[PDB]
This record gives C-alpha cells, structure tokens and sequence, in this order.
C-alpha cells in the first residue's frame, strides 16, 4: 500500500529541475533544496517515474527513490519529521 520515499534529485539543468520538481508536488512535498517526501504505492510509484522519465536527461540527471522504513531523524531547520 502506501509508504513513505525520499526522492532525491541531482538535476544540473535549470529547466529540467524546475518540471521535475512542479511534478514531485503532485505527489509530495518538499523538505529540502535536492528532495521531496513522497507517499506512493505501486501505482503511484510506477507512474512517478513514467512521468520522471519523460523529463530527465538520463546522460546527465540523477534521481533516486528510497523507501523509507522507521524514524526519519532531523537535524537543523527544516519540515519535522513524524
């Protein structure tokens, strides 16, 4: 069902990083300057990346997601955790 990622992203272009992000809020939201906390399913995870991909210069972009098990830890300013 649905879990908690992190979707980190290392984007060097502007452009492409600016669609990448308009598209991770419409399924999360942001905690940092490079990630996104995500809900996602199968589906919604599958569609994700579809969506991603779509965007991405797979040659010089990075994106990686991580399904998230247990107690995020926060340090410093930013969104607490739950």
């Amino acid at each position: 069902g649905k879990r908690l990622y992190a979707v980190a992203y290392d984007i060097p272009d502007d452009t492409r990083r600016v669609k990448l992000a308009n598209l991770l809020k419409s399924y999360g939201e942001r905690v940092q300057l490079s990630v996104f906390e995500c809900y996602l399913d199968e589906r919604l995870l599958e569609d994700l990346r579809r969506r991603a991909r779509r965007l991405l210069d797979l040659g010089q972009d990075a994106l990686r997601i991580y399904p998230v098990a247990g107690q995020v830890e926060v340090l410093g300013v930013g969104p607490l955790p739950e």
